[PDB]
């Protein structure tokens, strides 16, 4: 379960939940508050980065092959990661 984790940069500032949702849209993301976590500065300022949780390794696999797909007009990219990174960073 600890590699069902993926990592976006890139994205918009006025990016919300629900785009996320759409952008993986088909894909099962965690519903409880750790399914999608913004990361920010120290002082609470957005990076435009993000993580994301799914239930299933087939669903992160289908994440990654959403590289570079867009939000609005930024193209995200997605990397591999894992719990603790998601844990650390928020």
């Amino acid at each position: 379960g600890t590699a069902f984790v993926v990592k976006l940069r890139g994205l918009p500032y006025a990016v919300t939940e629900q785009q996320i949702e759409e952008f993986f849209s088909g894909l099962d993301i965690k519903t409880d508050r750790e399914g999608i976590l913004f990361v920010m500065d120290r002082r609470g300022r957005a990076t435009g980065e993000a993580f994301v949780q799914f239930e299933s390794q087939d669903d992160t696999e289908q994440a990654l092959g959403r590289n570079r797909e867009k939000i609005g007009h930024r193209y995200i990219e997605i990397f591999r990661s894992s719990i603790a990174e998601m844990k650390r960073a928020t």
